[PDB]
């Protein structure tokens, strides 16, 4: 069984949108979306159809790209920190599920070295 997907509103949360945050999502995410290793990341992960049943045996805090996304579109973080820090639960998450050398670890390494590199540098607010 999969648990619910993370929200991606909550209205009783502060938002605000920042030069910093809309450059994640109209650069930083629109770019790594459109990766050739993209796919896996682009929704939550479907412990019943991928046949993962220990996923989330496993993963107590799953987070992926489709979750980060509508997070971005609906104005729901306070600050790019927010955003970045789900990033890397994204796939801090993969190399714990997985083992170094598998497919999709390799995947994530090189969804990760790109995420460095274009959040290298954010515009200043
Ligand atoms: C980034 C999320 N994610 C994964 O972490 C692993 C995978 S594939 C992991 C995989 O193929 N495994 C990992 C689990 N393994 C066994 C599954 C049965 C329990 C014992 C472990 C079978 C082979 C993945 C695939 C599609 C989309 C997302 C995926
Ligand atoms: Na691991
Ligand atoms: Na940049």
């Amino acid at each position: 069984m999969n648990p619910p997907p993370p929200e991606t509103s909550n209205p009783n949360k502060p938002k605000r949108q920042t030069n910093q945050l809309q450059y994640l999502l109209r650069v930083v995410l629109k770019t790594l979306w459109k990766h050739q290793f993209a796919w896996p990341f682009q929704q939550p992960v479907d412990a019943v159809k991928l046949n993962l049943p220990d996923y989330y045996k496993i993963i107590k805090t799953p987070m992926d790209m489709g979750t980060i996304k509508k997070r971005l579109e609906n104005n729901y973080y306070w600050n790019a920190q927010e955003c970045i820090q789900d990033f890397n639960t994204m796939f801090t998450n993969c190399y714990i599920y997985n083992k170094p050398g598998d497919d999709i670890v390799l995947m994530a390494e090189a969804l990760e070295k790109l995420f460095l590199q274009k959040i290298n540098e954010l515009p200043t607010e």
